[PDB]
């Protein structure tokens, strides 16, 4: 169940976000023209991965989703700006996240 | 039993962790020599307000304490560079708190 709401609920909201866009698919450093990200980001991440992975049964715990979501934010925070829109936009999603999680079933 | 679980779970295995240290008191900009802290981080937050604010019975759902938590990895992503070593002390203790996160009662 924990999972199912990850999936159902969870996703379900941040995925047709208004802010979910720059999230949908992994960086592309080449085509963004982000020729360090790959040097600064360790272990990429986004929520068209995370959204597969949950249609495909991959996790075993709802904490390794939860895992993936928070490197999705971390990265975006460490390897942008402060004053950087996506920045923003990422701190409104993660609220939700959390918000979301609060709420999960155990 | 949320709110209890935070603290006497949660928050008891990230205070006592040796990268704790940074994080235990909130970040002072003149002694630290950060003038632009302030600028940059619009709502500070650390584990030292968190325990007090648990202790204190501040809080009304689990959710406003997991916000904080994040609140404070967050500020330290944002205002620090990728390659300093707060920056990973932030990410193996969020990943802790995520972890505790997901077992936390209903
Ligand atoms: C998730 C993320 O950091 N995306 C992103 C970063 C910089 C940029 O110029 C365009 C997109
Ligand atoms: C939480 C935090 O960012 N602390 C912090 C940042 C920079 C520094 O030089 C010393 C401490």
């Amino acid at each position: 169940n924990q999972l199912q709401y990850l999936h159902k609920v969870v996703m379900k909201a941040l995925w047709k976000h208004q802010f979910a866009w720059p999230f949908r698919q992994p960086v592309d450093a080449v085509k963004l023209g982000l020729p360090d990200y790959h040097k600064i980001i360790k272990q990429p991440m986004d929520m068209g991965t995370i959204k597969r992975r949950l249609e495909n049964n991959y996790y075993w715990a709802a904490s390794e989703c939860m895992q993936d979501f928070n490197t999705m934010f971390t990265n975006c925070y460490i390897y942008n700006k402060p004053t950087d829109d996506i920045v923003l936009m990422a701190q409104t999603l993660e609220k939700i996240f959390l918000q979301k999680v609060a709420s999960m079933p155990q």
